[PDB]
């Protein structure tokens, strides 16, 4: 079975505005609370530049003029699906976001999915080969697992008997073995991952996915993110750039 | 002098939106729900297999008597504070995995600037007069500075030069302001590290506040942390 | 079919010079030397009134004890590791006050790559050979795949993306025993919270091994900073360390 | 009344022990010998298939140049600072990336402390006399506070600690450009970045300062991971980097 990748937003900031402070903004959310932190370094509160008058017009400058640590106060949860473990093993290089994923020692993956990186996904023949490579591959994994717990079959504790037997089965799956994950950043974490990885530096499957989440963060904070330009390549994938 | 009483106002939470197409629900919104949701998506526990932790306070409790504290990055919480001394934002500040936001000396003109009196002072006037004085001396010493700095040297950069070297005669008492965000373990930490009789009484007081606005928050994950009245009044929180 | 076998081997430390005018002298060098002398910048405690603190190893114990861990991320260390999984990689590099170079899979060729044997079957030679095998038809796939995709690819003038673009999608068939090899730096600090974290029985046994034998090279670079950490053997006869500071 | 000139004092840096059976070797020891053993890890690059990067120093500048920062994060050197302000140190320690060791006015007694004069006063002996003179008033009231403080806190038995109550609430009357002292601990690309972002025309001329010392002697170590960085003298007199 084949999975394709899923990018669901889960969570983003409440901004709950101060009473006694006399200002306000044209917007809510995370766009709101990184005007509100910006104006506190100079208590500018009533707003004394015309042009910066807006959310927007106030984001765009900050971006413009590299006050990026003001973007950090703002963050964005996603739940990612379809996403393989050679990905994740990239993502993950990423140390200033939080993650909790899916666990091969905790969970069974007899009938774990598989994810077809996008270099083969219209050549029905590379396909073919992938997804039986991957079935032989899972039925080492049940047939490991067997031998495994009968090996550890001296193990009283019967739960530490079954995961000292799957984290050792798990061995013969694959990198395309589909994994899930949620991933919080803040706004300048994940301005950071759109540029290294919405390049054509990058690999195809993570490039994939810093696209889906520059066009759902570009939704939530539009000049947060409105530098970044997505163009088309010779090969119909993606970049971002700015 | 004015003096500067702290206030810690909660500006921003979690926004947590279940998305449709996992099987689970739970009781709780916002970060708690969250966490919840990031620690069953470890295992993929989406039913309630376990009766004791089918709540959202039963796996919040779980999940912090055994240890997964990693979970609790995922929301996060700000504060707007004010009425807190130079010296105690200079201890802050050395908590990394917080993000900040400053009132600046640099650009903010502190010609009438407010001063915070240490707690151990808080309750004597000849203390609080010999502080406040010296607030005044300083300030009428930066004003003085700032017109001779201006003179000495275009017109927002002359200001700005002139100011950053003015304050150098400001005290550390002084008051500052600012923006500080951090998810629920990085508040967790700190409230431990300096919600104690080890710390300075005022960084201590602030830490109290904040474990007081965060437990309303979020009950189920500063639950462990009780608050203790020691014999000179100040209050420390122990897990 | 070929197996690697886990290395670590210590390739960097840190070097010290005390600054001439400080009034102070120890009785060591390199990190556990720096150490002592940031935690005495913060009281400028140069002098040495107490015997139990006057040694280098006796402030240093001090400074774990009274929980004084900020000190210790002044002196770094560095292995090269090799004989690890991608598997045990992919839980290493969640600890996030490190710094890591690894092989690329993207880059490197991995049709004569080696595999890793999970501890909990290294005794049985017949799930040695279930897992060998399985590897070796994964290498064959894996080479069966990249000879295609180059053909595919061919047209890309950038010599180094028209090979990471064969490359990484061949790689989706390669398991997770498949051998990988890392540069790991920390600082004392980081490499203690890794240790209490992964030489513990709740830890996957792999990496559970790397622990333990980056904690024994540790403790011989830098005496005193873990110290506290007690090495045991459980009844399976795997190595676990514990700290009471940690 | 006593200033205090800046100082940086390198302290320690990396040590590199190449690895008896990887065959590869260069014309570098140290950080700058790491950087190119991890690099080269990445693609198992041993044998120098690249005449263009076989030197050390163009393997570092080749590094740079492609942009893979990461790799500079292996090597790491540590400066004793001193003659430094208050007011520096609060902005130097915004640097998350850094570890740090530093003076504490809870522990230290500040009778005898020093002044930092910034260096937009320092040609000016009239501005120079209002500071020196601020700062002996505020650490006759340190003193003062100090005394009473120790004296209010009579009910404390324990020496020490009420010793320090009352140094940590005596403090607040001292100055900004009260000197502090600091250990400072990077890597390479840490590094960088603070230089970047502090020896530039927009950041304090104190902070600028200290990091284009830094800089200076960060180049004597690893002159490559630093080249691209060109020290220009403003119309003031002062020293900006830039890259
Ligand atoms: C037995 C075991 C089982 C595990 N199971 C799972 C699992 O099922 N799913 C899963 O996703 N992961 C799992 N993990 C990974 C685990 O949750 C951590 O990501 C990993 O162990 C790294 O350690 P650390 O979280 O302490 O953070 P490190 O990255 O090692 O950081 C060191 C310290 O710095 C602090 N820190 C670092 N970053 C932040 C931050 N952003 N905010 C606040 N503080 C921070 C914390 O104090 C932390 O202890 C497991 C780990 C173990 C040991
Ligand atoms: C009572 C008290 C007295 C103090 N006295 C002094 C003093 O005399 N001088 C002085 O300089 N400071 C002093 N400090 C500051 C102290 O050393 C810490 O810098 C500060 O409290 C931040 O806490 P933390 O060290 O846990 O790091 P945080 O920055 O709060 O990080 C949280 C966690 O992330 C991890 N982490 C973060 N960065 C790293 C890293 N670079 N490497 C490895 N792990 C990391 C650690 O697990 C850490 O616990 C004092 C603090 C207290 C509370
Ligand atoms: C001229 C100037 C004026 C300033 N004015 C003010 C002011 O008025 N008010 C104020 O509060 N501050 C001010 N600052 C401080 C500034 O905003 C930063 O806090 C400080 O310079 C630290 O640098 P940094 O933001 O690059 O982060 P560092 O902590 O130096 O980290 C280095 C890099 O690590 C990454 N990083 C670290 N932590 C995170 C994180 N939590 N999330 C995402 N990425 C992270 C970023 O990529 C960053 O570039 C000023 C700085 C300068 C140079
Ligand atoms: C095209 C491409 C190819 C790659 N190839 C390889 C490879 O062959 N081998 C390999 O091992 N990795 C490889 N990587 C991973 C890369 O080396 C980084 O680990 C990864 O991209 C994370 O990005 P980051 O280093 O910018 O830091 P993040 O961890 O995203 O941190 C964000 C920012 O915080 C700062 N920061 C975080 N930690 C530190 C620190 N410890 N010191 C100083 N600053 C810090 C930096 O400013 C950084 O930009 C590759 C990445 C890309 C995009
Ligand atoms: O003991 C563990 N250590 C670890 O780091 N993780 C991880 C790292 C990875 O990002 C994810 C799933 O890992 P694994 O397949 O090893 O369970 O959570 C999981 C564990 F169970
Ligand atoms: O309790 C303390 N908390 C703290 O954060 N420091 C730090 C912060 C600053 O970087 C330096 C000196 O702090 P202080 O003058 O408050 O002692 O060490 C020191 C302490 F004693
Ligand atoms: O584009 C890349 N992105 C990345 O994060 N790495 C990292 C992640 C992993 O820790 C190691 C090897 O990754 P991979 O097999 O994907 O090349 O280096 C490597 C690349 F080439
Ligand atoms: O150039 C600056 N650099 C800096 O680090 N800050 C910081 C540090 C401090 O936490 C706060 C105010 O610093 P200052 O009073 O120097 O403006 O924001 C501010 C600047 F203007």
């Amino acid at each position: 079975e084949t999975a394709p990748l899923r990018v669901q937003l889960i969570a983003k900031t409440d901004f709950l505005a101060p009473p006694d402070v006399p200002w306000t903004t044209d917007a809510d959310g995370g766009p709101a609370l990184v005007e509100f932190a910006g104006r506190a370094c100079y208590q500018s509160w009533s707003k004394p530049n015309p042009k910066t008058a807006t959310n927007a017009g106030y984001l765009r400058h900050i971006i413009d003029v590299g006050h990026f640590s003001v973007l950090e106060h703002a963050s964005v949860s996603f739940y990612i699906t379809g996403i393989s473990r050679s990905c994740t093993h990239e993502l993950i290089r990423h140390r200033h976001f939080s993650y909790s994923q899916l666990s091969q020692r905790y969970v069974p993956e007899k009938d774990s999915r598989v994810v077809v990186p996008p270099g083969m996904e219209d050549d029905a023949d590379l396909r073919h080969i992938l997804t039986e490579a991957a079935d032989a591959a899972r039925a080492t994994y049940s047939e490991l697992l067997a031998k495994l717990e009968a090996k550890f079959a001296d193990q009283p504790n019967a739960i530490l008997r079954r995961k000292q037997a799957r984290q050792a089965a798990r061995a013969v799956l694959p990198n395309a073995t589909e994994t899930r994950i949620v991933v919080t950043g803040n706004y300048r974490a994940w301005r950071h991952f759109i540029a290294m990885r919405a390049s054509e530096h990058a690999d195809v499957e993570i490039r994939r996915l810093a696209i889906e989440c520059l066009r759902q963060l570009a939704a939530v904070a539009p000049a947060v993110f409105a530098d970044f330009e997505v163009t088309t390549l010779a090969d119909g994938t993606e970049v971002a750039t700015s």
